[PDB]
This record gives C-alpha cells, structure tokens and sequence, in this order.
RNA sequence: AAAUUGGUGUAACCUUACCGUAGUAGGUGCUAAA
RNA sequence: AAAUUGGUGUAACCUUACCGUAGUAGGUGCUAAA
RNA sequence: AAAUUGGUGUAACCUUACCGUAGUAGGUGCUAAA
C-alpha cells in the first residue's frame, strides 16, 4: 500500500527502447533514475513508473502526477505514460536511509518525494489503471486513446519483451 | 441539485401581493429581483426564493440564508420568509455570462453568489422544508408557529393564486 | 457523552491511600484537585481521573491526556494512571459557573479544560480501557505491563477498597 | 532526455486538482445589489 | 421595501452556524491550577 | 505531590498524536534531481 522506488538495469532500459523509443534514458552516471512501483500487478507484470525532475514542462495531468514539498517546491513528476514493465532481477530496490547516508541531499529529496507519494498513492494508481486501460484498447481509437497512444509507451510490445527476457 | 437564478414577472408579483402584503416588491428598475429556485418543488408547485442587499438587518436565522463572498463580505441574503409559488411562464431563468456582459459588476456578483449557494444548497432547502411545514400546520400554533405565521407570507393563500392563474 | 468534573471528600482519599501510595494528594487547602469521570462505570465502579497542574513533567502518552487551550497553552495533563473507584456520596459535581462566581480566574480556567475535553473525551474513554486491562491482567506481565503496574495505582485493591466502604 | 491532444465549474486570469458517473485547493481580479 | 419572536453549548462578549434527535466556525476577553 | 519503561513512520531534530490491526498535526532543518 506504500510505495517503494527502484533504479532499473541500463541493460533492461536500452533492450526496452529496442522496441519502443519512448522509454526513458536512464541517465546512470550519478543518480540513476528512480521509478515507483505500481502497488498491484498488470496482467502478471510488474510496472515501474518513472520519476522525472523537468518540473516545469508541460504535463498533460492524465498521464502525470507532479510531486510537491511541504514548502510548496516541484519536487519531481511522475510520468505514468512512460511506466513499464520489468523483470525483478532488472530492478533494484532503494534503501533511502542508505541514499542518504552516501549523498545526504540527495537521500533527503528523496525521503520528501516518500512522504508526498504515501498521501497519493491512490492518484498514481487511479492514473495508472486509466491510461494503461486506453491504451491497450482496440480497434478504432477515440480522440483521447489517439492522444494517449501518441504520447504513451506501447505497453504491449513492453510486455513481450518482458516475457521474452524470462528466458532465464 | 445546483442553484438556478430566476426574475420574476412584475405583473405575476403584483397579482401575488394582491393576496399578501409581504411579498417582496421587485423594483425592476434597473435589476429585477433575483430569486433562487427550489430544488425540488412543494405540492406541486415551483418555489422561489427572493434574494435581498440588505446585508446588515435583524435577520433570524431560521428563515434565513447569509450569502458571504471569499473575502468574507456580504453578498445577500435569501428570505425564506418571503419564498413564492410561481407558474414557469412568469419566471425567466438568469444567464450570468449574459448578464456579466451587460454589466460587468453586478454579473460578476451574481457569480460570486452562485459559487456560495452550490455549497450551501443542503442549507437552503433544510430551512425552506421547515418553515413551510411550520407555516402550514394546524391548527393551533405553538410559540415558534405564531412567529413563523407573523414573519412569512401566506404560503397557502399564495398556492391558491397560483393555481388561479393556471386558467391559461 | 460529555466529562463532567468532580471533587473528591479527602476522607476518602485519605483512606485509599492506605492501600495504594500512588493515590494522588487532595490538595483541598485552595482548589481540591478535580477529577473528571470516566463515562461508563468499569466492573460496577465510578472511576475519576484526577487532573495535575505539573504540565511540563514527562508523561508517557499511554497513561495521560494532556489538555490544551485554543492559544495552545498548557491547561492541564489528565493522570488515566491514577485513575481510582469513587462511591457517589464521596464525590461532588463542580458547577463552572458557581466557581466561576467565587473565583473567576480559575472557573474559567476550568471553563477551557471542560471545553478541551469535550472534544477529546474518546481519547480520555480510549486510554483508561486499553491502561485498566493491563494492569489487571494475570498472570505474567509483559514488558509494557510492568511498566504500567509500576506507574498506575493497583486497581484491584482500590475497588476492593471501595466495596469494603460500602457498608453504610 | 524529447513528445503532453482535447475536455470537465451558470468560473475572467495564474497555479493546483479532475477525465467523461470529469472542477478540488490556493492566489489574482471584481468589490457589485434587490 | 418593511416586519425577524423565542430557543439550543457546564459558553463572559461580537460575528458566524444551529432549531427542539437544536452550538459549527472565526475573533475578543480570561492567561488561571491540583 | 512524587514516579512515566519500551515501541509505532523507507522520518534528521523539537513539540504534538499514536500503542502493537501503533505516526496524526504544527515547527525546524535539508532546498536536493532523473
């Protein structure tokens, strides 16, 4: 019921966006991008959502939730249109008191984005659920599914490249 | 479930004050009086609510609403005393926009007042079921009735007129 | 539903005393110490608790309430640990007014705590039930139980008392 | 990293929220009358 | 337009709310003790 | 009057709250990034 954040393999990400080109950079030379875990499985797979820190871009909010400090500043967004699926050998879980320990900054942004996310847990879900559910329709799109395909990772094709890595 | 404005006709509230002194003159000289609608309608009829400036009276609270503004100021008062039956072609419904754009400050009032009534409509109604049902009861008034049968038009005598209109 | 405060005759806190050190002392020279009662009477017994002036002592919150005024100033803590059995012709009703009369500082003073308590008296009810089943437990304490038979008074032997006074 | 349609309020603007069983919260403006 | 009783809080005052299965919210005052 | 253990938050500090089906509220600090 809470959430818990991730780093991802850079060998996962960049076999992903063999497929689907909307997947995040992972950007792992200092602070490999964190994703929150969807709180329930999708079809059997294990979604990941990933955090970004360009606050002030403008988000569409059916496919983002932005993230805010007790003071009030942009503390990162998280784009649900790009979440995906990932194996649990790909993901690593974040120990925030360890974070924080080997970069205290860095840890303590960290531990603000826990304590927001923990009272907005049911938006990410709700968002998620939404999306993921206009996305995967079929045949003929709606204008919002059209939007929503444009702008959104092709979970489908995730999904099989998920699979095909259990092979292991 | 959400609050409708109306003005009502000059002839129809004259043909009203016929039978009781105590309903309100519309001086529709510049603004005509507005009145709230009535959610739902009593024993058949339509029921209006007029709207009054005049902020600063010994109003009790029972027969009463106190509109406030976001500042806090006062922007009327509905008397639930002085609420009507009326038939539907004597009636005009009030276009804020519309009226915003013939007089931008008193629409934008009439705005203000929508946004307090549609959070305040449970106590509108409340008020008008009770004092209705009081006003109405027979046959020997307790204290609170007499006060109520002094301070508000004759509902009955009124319903009656409406009904004489109603050879149309 | 709402705390009403009470003295206590020091007579017979005197003599539950001589079972159990931990009663609190009357104090009756200037302001006998009120007690506030307990709303549902346990095993047949009217329970109090006394209420302290020593605001800044350090109390363990499972065994105390601490009351507070609307400028957030210390008004009071509420001792469930002494709480004691009390026979009702051993104990008097406190009129706030009446005091208020006699010695105005203090009824209002008395005023603010009854209009704290009103507010919390499900915190006051919730603490002396979880607090009077773990002192009363048998056999083997736990940890949390030692620690509450050595800081409340021994409940049993008070209500025995208390029985053994009902001989009149 | 990039890319973020269109809609929902008797709602003028910004931020925030919402997503078709769709308008929450904080500002700004207005400061009006029967 | 005019007219707005009396009541509800262990509640002193103002505003606000409530209406007999009746006291919410914001001020002011008090700033007390076991 | 005295006496107030130990615990609960991906929670650094103070106050407040909670009590094992256990972390609420207000401050302070941090002001970080993908």
């Amino acid at each position: 019921d809470n959430p818990k954040f991730h780093t991802i393999s850079t060998e996962y990400i960049d076999y992903l966006r063999e497929a689907d080109s909307k997947v995040p950079f992972n950007k792992d030379e200092q602070h490999s991008r964190p994703y929150v875990g969807v709180l329930e499985k999708i079809n059997g797979h294990d979604y990941f959502v990933p955090l970004t820190s360009r606050n002030d871009k403008n988000f569409n909010s059916q496919v983002s939730v932005k993230l805010f400090d007790n003071d009030e500043k942009r503390i990162g967004v998280l784009l649900v249109n790009n979440m995906i699926p990932v194996p649990e050998k790909e993901c690593k879980e974040i120990d925030i008191a360890e974070k924080t320990a080997a970069d205290p900054q860095y840890g303590n942004l960290m531990l603000k984005q826990y304590l927001f996310l923990k009272e907005n847990m049911d938006r990410v879900t709700n968002k998620v659920e939404k999306v993921y559910k206009d996305v995967t329709v079929q045949g003929k799109p709606s204008h919002k599914q059209k939007f929503l395909k444009g702008v959104c990772c092709d979970f489908p094709k995730l999904e099989e490249k998920c699979q095909e890595y259990k092979e292991r």
